[PDB]
């Protein structure tokens, strides 16, 4: 945990933030020396360390290059998880300007990263969100959907936030049921991903087919169905948790078919 | 989501909540009819179902009786996570009353648990804080450690809140190597529970010895050492996740050793 001004001899990638947005000036996550990016004398926060290469964050914005983190999305995968660190940092700390339990204005911790209150003895800490996303597994098929949310004509698998007070496991059945009523077996961890939009922790799960027919909830979804292994739709960008699923799935179902 | 003014014959479970505590008269969960804990004409929110009786939370503070909702741990799993569930709700509203962004009175969404801005049309969400629990396996041993921060002579598994910024993997390889200096490998995935004390979601997880010696720093643990699967010393109460992972660790064990 540092938080200080930045000198001269300071260096290393730049996370300039406000908003859910970061600098990328060149559609590029900024690199080097400080003075080169006029931010000598300017207040800063080291989230981490790639490769050597501290990562800071810079609480201000720019006239120009602002935009999604999901931008430098093809960057190691490490060094894009700091990158989205800050964004969801600076996000915090703008979320907790006032306390909201007793309203008065809250001051950054030199401990860790959290806001206190002045007032009262009140604490916050960076909201992390977790998420469940499941692929399910039918024989030779997978269930695919298309989001009302967001149209985009890309097929992917189901996802959901975890509610207060139930399991990751019930998290993906009600999920699942509320959004396609089917019920599904042999849950499996896969793996994890921050996922800073805004801010998200995915737990990632394959599935099969229990029972139940497609029923959808059209708020969420204009049309899901059995799609087999060979013959998919369009599918989420490779470096999302999504097609990873999809595609360990795909390579399973090739593999034993 | 609902939202309602009790009345003379509604029943079921009441979550009666105010700063991390619930009412527990004579130390139980009450149960029954509104009339009979002066809950008629209250404002109450539907938190769940259990075995077709509602389970509801009532947001205010009796005089007497208020406690921690662990002491109905021994009530089964449903119901100790909706007791949970209604605690960290009260204290997601009452800690969401003014906005943090631009310091007006926040409202509550009518649709989901939320609390909304009209000034600025930004929201919050109940807060979950992710948590990694890791049973780490050494062929036959599994490390077992004792907590300064609570000191009972109990031998139990390490644990730590993901950071952000970091996959759960990365948050047990970092917890693991802070506390007690080794590296672990194949990790496994076992289960999940959440854990209102006050607010955390427990990702379980087994892992190997890869590396390493055991060095600790005292500001976490007083001590830390190997144990060998049958020959283990006193353990977290059955119910926590923590037993869960040390009982599953030993038996994994007896699966691969006997
Ligand atoms: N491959 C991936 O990494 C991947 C894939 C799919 C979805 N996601 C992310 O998982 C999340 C889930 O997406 P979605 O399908 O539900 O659509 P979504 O992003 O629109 O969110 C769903 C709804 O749940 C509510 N919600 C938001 N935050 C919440 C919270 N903290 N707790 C409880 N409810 C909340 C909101 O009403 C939101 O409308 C999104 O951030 C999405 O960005 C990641
Ligand atoms: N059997 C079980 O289920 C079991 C077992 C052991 C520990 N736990 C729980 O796991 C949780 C965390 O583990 P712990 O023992 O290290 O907790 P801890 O509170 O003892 O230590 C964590 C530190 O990080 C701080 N912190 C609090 N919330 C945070 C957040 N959301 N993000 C980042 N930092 C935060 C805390 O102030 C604390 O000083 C605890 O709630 C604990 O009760 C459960
Ligand atoms: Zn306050
Ligand atoms: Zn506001």
């Amino acid at each position: 945990s540092m938080d200080r001004i930045i000198e001269k001899l300071d260096h290393g990638w730049w996370v300039v933030s406000h908003e859910q947005k970061l600098w990328l000036p060149k559609g590029e996550l900024p690199y080097g020396e400080a003075a080169n990016f006029d931010l000598v004398g300017q207040r800063a926060l080291q989230i981490g360390e790639w490769q050597g290469e501290p990562v800071w964050l810079v609480q201000q914005q720019r006239r120009h290059d602002m935009g999604s983190v999901r931008q430098v999305i093809d960057l190691d995968v490490g060094l894009f998880q700091l990158a989205g660190r800050g964004v969801q940092l600076a996000e915090f700390y703008r979320s907790h300007k006032y306390c909201g339990y007793c309203g008065h204005e809250m001051y950054p911790s030199k401990t860790e990263w959290a806001m206190l209150c002045s007032h009262c003895r009140e604490r916050y800490y960076p909201q992390i969100a977790p998420c469940i996303i499941v692929a399910i597994r039918r024989d030779d098929s997978i269930l695919l959907a298309q989001h009302t949310r967001h149209r985009n004509g890309v097929h992917t698998v189901l996802a959901g936030f975890v509610e207060v007070g139930e399991t990751l496991e019930q998290a993906v059945a009600r999920e699942v049921m509320e959004e396609s009523g089917i019920k599904v077996k042999n849950l499996r961890y896969v793996t994890s991903q921050p996922w800073p939009f805004p801010q998200s922790l995915m737990t990632a799960f394959m599935a099969e087919y229990d029972s139940g027919d497609i029923v959808i909830d059209p708020k969420e979804l204009l049309e899901a169905n059995w799609y087999r292994y060979d013959d998919l739709p369009l599918l989420p960008p490779p470096g999302t948790v999504a097609r990873r699923l999809i595609e360990d799935t795909v390579a399973m179902c090739r593999a034993e078919y």
